Formats: structure tokens, C-alpha cells, sequence
């Protein structure tokens, strides 16, 4: 074998557990990535954990089927620390409907708690070598003489999965030679290891958490952030398990440490605890709030962290973690069934037995079911749930139990949470429409288009269809540009860009459609533009005569509609139920004289990735909400500005880059808040946008943002044309299209004249007078393409 001093990785498997008389041993194979056995652990100095733990997986009971749960043998009762045992505090947010300010409140629970955890101060202590690296592992922990914990059932029962988890580090390692294990085994039948079907998992790292989360644990840059916590030891999903278990609580604030409870308040922005060594660690940023607002004093700014998580998709996006295609854990369904903690901690965010104790007590002469079970069936309302305008207690009084309380195999909750998600696919493809290419007759000042539609009832003539979308945006065959904002006209307010509404041809004077069974030719008229000096409306569609196309089909859905064999789409006029609407993309068409295609742009960013974090097809309209958000992108104003919609869909096809390019029209912002799509979306990501317009809350981005592979693909960044592209305008001077992409991290001011001078020296501008740069100046790519001297894939923290 090798000794451990000289092993640069470590891998360890359990096997072969022996429980005998509460004794309970396990062997830990220790290799090296190569699978040589690792000797000496046992005498190594450079230790850094060694922790085991126990746990048992416990049936649970009540009306319809519930997922047995984790108890760890080994826990203890903790006390609160009484200077960091959270006081309740207060602050303001918003205005009601009078124009008076809405006070919020946030409540604590502190007081004795008990914890689950592992044996972790034996360590070498517990070992015997009984083989070239393999180290039996006795607890010292019995089993038989666990002190009794109040209302904690600690007896052993050998016909349950139990399972031991490992946690080991030496060398200070964040990776090589740190490992998680673990094994899930049944005693009474020879301790062999439990199958799939019989352990609990639940969740899958891979399958439900990487889509946002680094798992790149060896990350040595100054951004990484890699999903390893309590200081970097723990990264296995099976070790988290059994010390978050449902019966642990912080005692400082009475939260719950329930994997799914904290998980789900962590994701929804509303978790608050206090963990090591007195951290406060707040996931709603209300506490640095209140302590700005009305004094905190138990919030020390750059010790404790109150920041709101940011969550990319919405907190009912069940399936950004829950499996439901049968790719991950075998027990992926237990989210369709009920359990307490779980509902409560999306529902009854805030609440608590102590500030809500009328609630543990049942209206008049009906049955008590306990504080969260008392909520769902009697105390809900849509004013103070978690989720605002949820009505469980009108599914209690007429949805059925089987809404709720679910036997194996049965959907439970899931055909409420999952219903407008379900509605959506299947609508989208019910809808789904074709943009043939235009013809357009510059002189003529017409477009002719035909869509191949879904039937032979035309968008204008159903009433289910609420808008029906076409933009056309001119392309130069080097970039879109945005340029300078016209007087107003009667297509629109932009040079490059028109959005018509196909559903409203009727009336729409400049718009005539002639159907053909299920294709609908469109003829739009009036895009006249005289060509000079000035901004006018169409200026560049007239004068570059080319360019593409773009759908978005709104449809309205019933909220109500819960069943999937029913038609879920409804009359927008409908006035019974809440109506939703689901958005319909299409193919990218050009528009040119002769309506042939016009070369696509380049793609340099991936859609599946953006779709890792936001979901499938994620609509940005609400981030279209500052500035004249009402006004439609027919309209003046909202041609830009709309909310109502806005009509891009698609997000690495250059649909965005329409608008955000390098000549934002007017009331322009500085670099450090710039508009160009790079620079824009590298300064979410990165935390480093001077002011986001809708938060005062930074991105908090689960990925490292110098992980380039988070959004861009391998080939995607040779910079080799990029240099070629115009300089991007902002409000106080210009910026090279590499130097751009570039310093929207690395230099969002000339902080630094190294890195200015850098660029400059190497053909670049940065915040110059417009027209500064000569398209072609830059040399970047030489150096920093990807695979160059200093390629971009080399110098950054990149995982292909
Ligand atoms: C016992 C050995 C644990 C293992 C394994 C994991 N966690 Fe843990 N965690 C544990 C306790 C007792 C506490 C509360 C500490 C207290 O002072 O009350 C926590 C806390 C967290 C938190 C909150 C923030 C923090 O305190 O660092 C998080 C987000 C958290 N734990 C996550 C977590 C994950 C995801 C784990 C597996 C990869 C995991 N922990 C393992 C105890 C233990
Ligand atoms: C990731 C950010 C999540 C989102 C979004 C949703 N859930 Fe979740 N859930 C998550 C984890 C990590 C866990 C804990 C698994 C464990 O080991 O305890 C859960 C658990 C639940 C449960 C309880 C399951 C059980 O204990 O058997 C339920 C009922 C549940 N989740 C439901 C649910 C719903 C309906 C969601 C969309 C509205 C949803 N979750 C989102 C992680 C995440
Ligand atoms: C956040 C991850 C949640 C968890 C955990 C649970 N629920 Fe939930 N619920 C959540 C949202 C975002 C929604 C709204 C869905 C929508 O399309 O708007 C709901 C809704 C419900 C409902 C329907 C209420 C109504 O239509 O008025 C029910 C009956 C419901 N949720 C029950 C429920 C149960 C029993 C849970 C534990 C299994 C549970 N929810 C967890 C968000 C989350
Ligand atoms: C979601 C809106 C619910 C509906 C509809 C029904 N119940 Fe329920 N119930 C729900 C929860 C969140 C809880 C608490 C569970 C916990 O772990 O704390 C309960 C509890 C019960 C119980 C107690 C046994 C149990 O299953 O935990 C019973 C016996 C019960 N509920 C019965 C019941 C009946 C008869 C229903 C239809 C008339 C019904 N529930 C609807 C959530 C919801
Ligand atoms: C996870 C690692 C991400 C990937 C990959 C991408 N995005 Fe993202 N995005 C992420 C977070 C956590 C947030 C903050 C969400 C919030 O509510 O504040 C964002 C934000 C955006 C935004 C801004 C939305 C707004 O401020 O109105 C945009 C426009 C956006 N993201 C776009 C986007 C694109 C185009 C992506 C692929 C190139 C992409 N994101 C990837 C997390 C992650
Ligand atoms: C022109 C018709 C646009 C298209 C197409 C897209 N955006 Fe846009 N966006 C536009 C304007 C005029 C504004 C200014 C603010 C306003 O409320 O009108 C914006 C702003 C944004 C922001 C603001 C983020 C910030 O400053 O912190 C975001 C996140 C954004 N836009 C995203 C975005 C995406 C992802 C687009 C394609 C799906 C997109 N926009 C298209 C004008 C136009
Ligand atoms: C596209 C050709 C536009 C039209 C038509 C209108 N506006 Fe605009 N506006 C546009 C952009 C690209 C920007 C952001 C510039 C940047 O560099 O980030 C803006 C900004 C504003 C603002 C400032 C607030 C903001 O969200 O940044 C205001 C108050 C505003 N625009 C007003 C406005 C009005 C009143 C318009 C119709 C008369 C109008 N805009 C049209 C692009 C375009
Ligand atoms: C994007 C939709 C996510 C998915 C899927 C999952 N998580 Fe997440 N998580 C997300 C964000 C935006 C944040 C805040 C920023 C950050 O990366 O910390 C988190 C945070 C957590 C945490 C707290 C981490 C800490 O403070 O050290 C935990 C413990 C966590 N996330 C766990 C986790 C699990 C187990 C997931 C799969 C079931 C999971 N997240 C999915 C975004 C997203
Ligand atoms: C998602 C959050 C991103 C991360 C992480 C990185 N970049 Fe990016 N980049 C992003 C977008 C949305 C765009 C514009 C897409 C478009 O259609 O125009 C870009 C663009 C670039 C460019 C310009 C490339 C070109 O047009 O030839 C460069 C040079 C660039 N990005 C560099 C880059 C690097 C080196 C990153 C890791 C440090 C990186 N990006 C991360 C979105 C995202
Ligand atoms: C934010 C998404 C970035 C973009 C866009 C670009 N870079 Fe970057 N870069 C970024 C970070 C956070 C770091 C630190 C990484 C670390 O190890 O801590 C870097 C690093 C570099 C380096 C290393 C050289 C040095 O700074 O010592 C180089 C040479 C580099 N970056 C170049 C570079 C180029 C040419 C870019 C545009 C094509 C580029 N970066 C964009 C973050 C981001
Ligand atoms: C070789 C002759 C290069 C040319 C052409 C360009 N750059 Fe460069 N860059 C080069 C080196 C050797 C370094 C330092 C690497 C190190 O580890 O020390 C850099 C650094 C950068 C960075 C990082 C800046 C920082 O924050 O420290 C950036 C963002 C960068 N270079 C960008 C950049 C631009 C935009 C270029 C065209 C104008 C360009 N470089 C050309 C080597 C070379
Ligand atoms: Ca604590
Ligand atoms: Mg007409
Ligand atoms: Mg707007």
C-alpha cells in the first residue's frame, strides 16, 4: 500500500457492520484514487475529521401514506446561548392600498433544543488496522445506554434500514482527501446493504442540486463557491441526513433543521438561525434591514450574514428539485405526500405554537390535529399564508382529503403544485405555430408573412388567445444596434424594431390577414421611413431591409382546472376563475426583400444552461417593471419599455441583444449599470452591478460566476470575431466590444490604470468619446481565445 503522508487523494467505502451487545463496528477501506490501500491513517498527524454516524429509518403513520424519516442514535439536548438567542424585531415594507407603510414582523422561538449528530471526537482512538487500509471503526458510543431524550424513541430496532455515515479529512483538503460515505444496511437480515426500494434518499445531488449548485469542492479562486458546508467538511446528501433530522432544532431561534424545512426556507428567503460560533445567518436580508432601520443590536455587520437568497426559478417550481421523469432517487414521489414540517415551511412561513397559539386548539367540535395540521384544515387564509392567495382551508371544506393526504402511488398536493406547470407543456405544444419569412417590399413600405398556425380558427378569431406577437428586428449581419429614440409612430417608437399584435387584426389599420385552412398570411403596411440624419421609427428596417422574427403567443389558462384529461385553455374574457398565461415561442424567421434567410448571428451562450438556473423557456417580463411597464410594445413608449409583455422569448439567440446591445437609444446608464446584454448579464451574476433596477439585493448566484461553463459552451469564446463588433455606448463614453465583455468584471471603473492601460495598449477603448474605436482594433483574441497563451479557459475556473 501507501502511507497516508504521501497519498495526494483518498476514497473510502464502508462495509461489513457488526452491532453486538449496543456495540456497533464498521470497516472503512481506505484507497487512493487508484485503489492502492492507504496506510497509516491511524498514526497520522495531520487528521482533520473523522466522523461517524448512526441512524435508523423510522416508519411514520396518519391518514394516507407518510415517509418514514431518519432518527440518529446519537443526539443531545442544546441550550441556548442566552446573548445570541434572537430578539423579535420589526420593519418596513411597502405601502398598503391608503398610501400608509406596511410594518412586517419576524419571531424567534429560542430555548432548549435537541440535535442530532455524530461520534466525531474518537477518531483515531476507534480504529484497528485489520488490513492493508482497512480501519475498523468501533464507536464508542453503545447503543444500549443512550441517556433518554424526551420524546425521542432511541431503542434499537434491528428490522429497520439503518444506515452509518462517514465523514473524513486530513491535509486540510477541501477534496482530494476529504470523502463522505456512507452505507444503508438491514441487521436482522446479516447487515447486508439495503436496496434502493428500502433506504430513504429523497433528493439526488446530480439529479436535483447541481442544475444550480458548484459542486467543483477544490475551487482555489476568489469567487468559488462550492456547496460544502459547515467548513467544507460535509458535501454528501446522505451525511446531511442524519443530522438534519425532523426532530433537530437551533435553539437560539427555535428554526427548524429538518432537511426539507430548512432547505425549503433557505430557497424561499425566509430561514433565519444562529450556527457556529454565534453567527447569525439570516437568508431573508430583513434582519440588516431592521438594524439599518430601527437598531438590531444582535446584528454585527461582517460577522453575522443577513442577505436575501435570490432563487432563479419560483419557490413552487417543485421540479427544479423533486424528480418526476424517473432519472432520480427511486423515493422521489415522497414530495406528494404530507408531512408537516414539509407544508408548513412554505405555508406558515413565520408563524410559530408560541405567537400562534390559538391555533393549537381545533374550531368548536372538530378533531385536533396538531398546530400544522390545525392551519391546513381550519386557520389558512389567502391574507396570511406563505404563499399569497393559497386557500388550503378551501380545499379542506371542497377539494377532498385525497387533495392533501395521498396513498402510494396517488398524486396528493402534486396535482395542485404541479398543475399550471403541467397546463404550460401541454398548451405550448397544442399552440406551438411556425413563422414562415417575410417579404419586405422596402419602397412599398409592406411585410408580407405567413404563420402556420395549430388550426383553422385564426389568433384573431379565438378567444382563448390574449395576444399574438410578431417582432421584427433589423440585422446589419454584425450586430443589432438599438440606437437613438424617434418621435413616435404608428407602428412603433424604434429604429430597428416593430412588435405587432397578429390577434387584433380587425382592427388594426395597418394589418390585414387572409387565412388558408391553418396558415394565416399576414400584409403589414406603413413601415415607411425617410432616411437622414434624424431618428425616425423603422429608420434601420427600412434602410438595412432585413433582419428577424419573433412570436409570442400569449394564452390564457384556468387556474382552476386542476384535472389534465380537461382542456385547460379558457375565454380571456372569462370572469369565474383566475385566468394565467402561458407563453408560446417559435422558430427565429428572417424578414428580407425576397424573404430569404438572413445568416443567423453567432450563438456564444448556451440556452440549456440559462435553463439549468431558470427553468425551462423563463420569461423576463416582470424585469420589465421599472419603466413604463404598462404601455404596449405597440405603443410609443412600451416599444421598448413594455412589461405587457415583453416580447423577446428565447435567451442565447440574440432575441434580448434586439434591445440590449451596444446603443442603448437614451437616459443612458454608466458602464458599472451597463445595458449591453454581456455586460448586463456578467454584472448580475458577478455582484458587480453598481444598482439593480427592481432590488437593492445583490444576485446571490449558486454557481462560481468565473466558471465560464455556467453559461457559455466549449468553442463558444474565441473571441475571434468579437473585436469586429460596434463598441458598446454608455451614458458618459464608449467601450470596446472585448474590453466591454471583459471589464463587466474585471474593470466596471478605472479603479485600477494597470488594467485600463492593459486594454488600451492592446487596441482596446474604455470610456471613450464615441467613435473612438475602429471595428478590428482590438487584439484580445491572440492571447485570451479560448486554448491561447492566456485562453479564457485557462486563466479562469472553468468545469466543461
Ligand atoms: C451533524 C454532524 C451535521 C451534518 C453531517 C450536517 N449538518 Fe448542517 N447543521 C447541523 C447542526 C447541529 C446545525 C445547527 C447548528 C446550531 O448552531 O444550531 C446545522 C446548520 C446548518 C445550516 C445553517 C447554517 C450553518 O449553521 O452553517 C445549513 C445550511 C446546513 N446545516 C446544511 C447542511 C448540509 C446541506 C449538510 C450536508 C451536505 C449538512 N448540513 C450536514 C449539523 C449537521
Ligand atoms: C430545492 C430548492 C427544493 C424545492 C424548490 C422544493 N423542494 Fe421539497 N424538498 C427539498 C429537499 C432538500 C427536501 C428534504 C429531503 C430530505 O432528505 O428530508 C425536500 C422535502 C420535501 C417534502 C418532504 C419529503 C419527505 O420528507 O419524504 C415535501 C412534501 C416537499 N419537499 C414538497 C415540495 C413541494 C410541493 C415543492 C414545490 C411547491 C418543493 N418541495 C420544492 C428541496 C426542494
Ligand atoms: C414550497 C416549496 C411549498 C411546499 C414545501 C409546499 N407547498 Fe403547497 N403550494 C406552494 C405554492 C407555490 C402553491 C401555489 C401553486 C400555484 O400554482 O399557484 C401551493 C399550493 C398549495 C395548495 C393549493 C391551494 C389553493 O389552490 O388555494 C395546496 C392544497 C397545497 N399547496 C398543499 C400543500 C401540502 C399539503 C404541502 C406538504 C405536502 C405543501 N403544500 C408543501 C408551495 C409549497
Ligand atoms: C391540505 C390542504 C389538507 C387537506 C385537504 C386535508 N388535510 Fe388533513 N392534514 C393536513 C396536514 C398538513 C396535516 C398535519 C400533518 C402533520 O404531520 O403534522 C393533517 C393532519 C391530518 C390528520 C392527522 C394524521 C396525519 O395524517 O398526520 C388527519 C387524521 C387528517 N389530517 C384528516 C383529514 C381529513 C379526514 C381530511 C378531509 C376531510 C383532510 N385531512 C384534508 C393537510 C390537509
Ligand atoms: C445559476 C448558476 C444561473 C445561471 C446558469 C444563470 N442564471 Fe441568471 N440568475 C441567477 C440568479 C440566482 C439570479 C438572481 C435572481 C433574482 O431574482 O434576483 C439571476 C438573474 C438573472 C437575470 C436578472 C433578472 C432580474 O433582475 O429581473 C437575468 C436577465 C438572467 N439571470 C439571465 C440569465 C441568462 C440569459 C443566463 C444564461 C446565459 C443565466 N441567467 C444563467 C442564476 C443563474
Ligand atoms: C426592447 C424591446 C427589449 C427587449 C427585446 C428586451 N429588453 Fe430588457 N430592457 C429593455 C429596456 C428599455 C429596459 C429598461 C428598464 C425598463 O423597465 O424598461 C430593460 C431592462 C432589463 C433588465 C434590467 C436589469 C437591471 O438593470 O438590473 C433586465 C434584467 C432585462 N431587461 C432582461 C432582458 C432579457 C433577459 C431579455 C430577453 C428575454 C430582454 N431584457 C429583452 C428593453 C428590452
Ligand atoms: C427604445 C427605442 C426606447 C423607447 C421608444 C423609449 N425608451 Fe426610455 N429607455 C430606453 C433604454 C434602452 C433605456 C435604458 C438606458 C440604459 O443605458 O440602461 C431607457 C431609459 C428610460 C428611463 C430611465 C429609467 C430606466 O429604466 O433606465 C426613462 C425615465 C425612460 N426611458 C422614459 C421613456 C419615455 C417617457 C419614453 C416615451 C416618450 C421612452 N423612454 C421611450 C429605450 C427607449
Ligand atoms: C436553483 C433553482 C437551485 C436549485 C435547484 C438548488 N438550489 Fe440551493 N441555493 C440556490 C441559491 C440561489 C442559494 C443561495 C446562494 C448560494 O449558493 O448559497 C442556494 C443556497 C443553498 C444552501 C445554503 C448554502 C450556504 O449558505 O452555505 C443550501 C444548503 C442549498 N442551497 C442546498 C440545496 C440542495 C440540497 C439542493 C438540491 C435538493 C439545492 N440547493 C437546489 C439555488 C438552488
Ligand atoms: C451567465 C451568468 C454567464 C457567465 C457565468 C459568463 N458569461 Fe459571458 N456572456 C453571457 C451572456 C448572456 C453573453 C451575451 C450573449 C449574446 O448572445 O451576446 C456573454 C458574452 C460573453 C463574451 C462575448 C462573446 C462574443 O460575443 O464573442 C465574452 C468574451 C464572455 N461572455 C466572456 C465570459 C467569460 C471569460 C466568463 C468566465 C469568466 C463568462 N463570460 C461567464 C453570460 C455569461
Ligand atoms: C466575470 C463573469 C468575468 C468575466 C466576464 C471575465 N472574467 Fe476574468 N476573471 C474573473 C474572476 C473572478 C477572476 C479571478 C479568478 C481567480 O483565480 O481568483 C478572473 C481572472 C482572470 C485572469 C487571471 C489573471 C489574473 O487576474 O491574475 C485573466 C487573465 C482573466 N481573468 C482574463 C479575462 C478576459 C480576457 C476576459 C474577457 C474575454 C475575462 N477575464 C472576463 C471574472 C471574470
Ligand atoms: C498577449 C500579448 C495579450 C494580449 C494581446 C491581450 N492580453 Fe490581456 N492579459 C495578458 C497577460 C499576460 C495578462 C496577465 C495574466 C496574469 O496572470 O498575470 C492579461 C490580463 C488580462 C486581464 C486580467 C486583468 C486583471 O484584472 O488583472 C484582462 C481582463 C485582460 N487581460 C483583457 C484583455 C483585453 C480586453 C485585451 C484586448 C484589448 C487583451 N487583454 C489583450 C495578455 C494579453
Ligand atoms: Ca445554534
Ligand atoms: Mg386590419
Ligand atoms: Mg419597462
Amino acid at each position: 500500500g501507501l502511507d497516508i503522508s504521501q497519498a495526494t487523494t483518498l476514497k473510502a467505502t464502508l462495509e461489513d457492520v457488526k452491532i453486538d451487545n449496543g456495540t456497533v463496528s464498521v470497516d472503512i477501506v481506505l484507497t487512493n484514487a487508484n485503489g492502492v490501500p492507504v496506510t497509516g491513517l491511524e498514526q497520522y498527524a495531520q487528521i482533520n475529521a473523522i466522523g461517524l454516524g448512526i441512524a435508523k429509518l423510522t416508519p411514520e403513520s396518519g391518514k394516507g401514506y407518510k415517509t418514514p424519516q431518519w432518527v440518529s442514535y446519537i443526539n443531545s439536548v442544546k441550550a441556548a446561548d442566552p446573548a445570541r438567542s434572537l430578539a423579535n424585531y420589526s420593519y418596513t415594507d411597502g405601502k398598503d392600498s391608503a398610501g400608509n407603510p406596511i410594518t412586517k414582523e419576524v419571531k424567534f422561538t429560542p430555548g432548549d433544543a435537541i440535535q442530532a449528530n455524530i461520534e466525531s471526537s474518537c477518531k483515531t482512538t476507534c480504529l484497528t488496522v485489520v488490513d492493508s487500509g482497512v480501519y475498523r471503526y468501533t464507536f464508542q458510543t453503545n447503543l444500549s445506554t443512550l441517556p433518554a431524550i424526551e420524546g425521542l424513541d432511541l431503542t434499537y430496532d434491528p428490522t429497520l434500514i439503518h444506515r452509518i455515515t462517514l465523514e473524513l479529512q486530513t491535509d486540510g483538503s477541501k477534496d482530494a482527501k476529504l470523502v463522505n460515505s456512507h452505507i444503508d444496511f438491514l441487521p436482522s437480515d446479516n447487515f447486508r446493504v439495503a436496496k434502493e426500494t428500502e433506504t430513504r434518499t429523497v433528493v439526488d445531488l446530480e439529479a436535483n442540486c447541481i442544475k444550480c449548485h458548484s459542486t467543483n469542492y477544490s475551487d482555489t479562486s476568489s469567487t468559488a463557491k462550492p456547496l460544502a458546508l459547515h467548513g467544507g467538511r460535509r458535501i454528501g446528501i446522505a451525511n446531511c441526513q442524519v443530522c438534519h433530522t425532523s426532530y433537530s432544532k437551533d435553539p437560539e431561534t427555535g428554526s427548524p433543521l429538518d432537511m426539507g424545512a430548512m432547505v425549503h426556507a433557505i430557497h424561499k428567503g425566509t430561514y433565519a438561525m444562529v450556527g457556529y460560533s454565534g453567527t447569525a445567518y439570516d437568508f431573508s436580508g430583513t434582519m440588516a434591514k431592521a438594524a439599518a432601520e430601527s437598531g438590531y443590536p444582535q446584528y454585527r455587520e461582517g460577522k453575522d450574514v443577513s442577505e436575501r437568497v435570490t432563487l432563479p426559478v419560483s419557490i413552487g417550481n417543485c421540479q427544479s428539485c423533486h424528480s418526476t421523469d424517473d432519472k432520480g432517487p427511486v423515493d422521489a414521489a415522497s414530495f406528494k405526500h404530507h408531512k408537516g414540517l414539509a407544508c408548513a415551511s412554505c405555508h406558515m412561513s413565520g408563524f410559530n405554537p408560541v405567537d400562534n397559539s390559538e391555533w393549537l386548539t381545533p374550531p368548536e367540535g372538530q378533531k385536533d390535529r396538531g398546530f400544522v395540521g390545525n392551519y391546513f384544515h381550519y386557520y389558512a387564509t389567502p391574507e396570511i399564508d406563505g404563499i399569497p392567495g393559497v386557500n388550503l382551508v378551501h380545499v379542506f371544506q371542497n377539494g377532498g382529503c385525497a387533495s392533501c393526504h395521498a396513498e402510494q402511488g396517488e398524486e396528493g398536493s402534486a396535482k395542485y403544485h404541479l398543475a399550471k406547470a403541467n397546463a404550460t407543456k401541454l398548451l405550448r405544444t397544442e399552440y406551438a405555430y411556425k413563422l414562415e419569412n417575410g417579404t419586405f417590399d422596402v419602397a412599398k413600405g409592406e411585410l408580407t408573412f405567413t404563420v402556420n398556425w395549430h388550426s383553422d380558427v385564426a389568433p384573431h378569431q379565438d378567444p382563448k388567445v390574449k395576444e399574438f406577437w410578431v417582432s421584427l428586428t433589423a440585422f446589419n449581419g454584425t450586430e443589432y444596434t438599438m440606437g437613438p429614440r424617434p418621435s413616435n409612430g404608428t407602428l412603433g417608437r424604434s429604429e430597428n424594431r416593430i412588435s405587432v399584435n397578429l390577434a387584433k387584426v380587425e382592427t388594426n389599420a395597418n394589418l390585414t390577414a387572409v387565412p388558408n385552412g391553418s396558415k394565416v398570411t399576414y400584409t403589414l403596411t406603413g413601415i415607411k421611413a425617410v432616411i437622414g440624419t434624424s431618428s425616425v421609427p423603422y429608420k434601420q428596417i427600412v434602410s438595412i431591409g432585413k433582419g428577424f422574427m419573433d412570436g409570442k403567443l400569449l394564452i390564457c389558462a384556468n387556474s382552476a382546472e386542476l384535472d389534465p384529461t380537461m382542456d385547460a385553455a379558457i375565454d380571456c374574457s372569462n370572469t369565474e376563475a383566475p385566468i394565467y398565461e402561458v407563453i408560446v415561442g417559435s422558430n427565429k424567421a428572417s424578414f428580407s426583400a425576397d424573404a430569404s434567410n438572413v445568416t443567423a448571428r453567432s450563438i456564444v451562450i448556451s440556452e440549456a444552461k440559462c435553463a439549468n438556473c431558470h427553468g425551462e423557456k423563463a420569461d423576463f417580463s416582470a424585469s420589465h417593471a421599472l419603466t413604463h411597464a404598462a404601455d404596449k410594445p405597440d405603443n410609443s413608449c412600451g416599444t421598448c419599455h413594455s412589461a405587457v409583455p415583453n416580447t423577446a422569448v428565447a435567451l442565447a439567440d440574440g432575441s434580448c441583444v434586439a434591445c440590449h446591445n451596444g446603443a442603448p437609444a437614451h437616459s443612458k446608464k454608466p458602464f458599472e449599470r451597463g445595458f449591453d446584454f454581456k455586460v448586463m448579464i456578467h454584472q448580475i451574476h458577478a455582484d458587480t452591478r453598481s444598482v439593480r433596477r427592481l432590488t437593492t439585493d445583490a444576485a446571490t448566484f449558486p454557481e462560481n460566476p468565473a466558471n465560464c461553463a455556467a453559461c457559455h459552451d466549449k468553442g463558444q469564446l474565441s473571441l475571434a470575431t468579437l473585436g469586429n463588433k460596434p463598441a458598446f455606448l454608455a451614458s458618459t463614453g464608449e467601450y470596446s466590444p472585448t474590453v466591454a465583455a471583459c471589464a463587466s468584471c474585471h474593470a466596471t471603473t478605472a479603479t485600477d490604470s494597470a488594467v485600463i492601460g492593459h486594454f488600451e495598449t492592446n487596441g482596446g477603448v474604455y470610456n471613450a468619446a464615441a467613435g473612438t474605436y475602429t471595428p478590428g482594433s482590438e487584439t484580445c483574441a491572440t492571447c485570451h481565445g479560448e486554448g491561447k497563451s492566456f485562453g479564457v479557459d485557462k486563466v479562469h475556473p472553468v468545469k466543461y
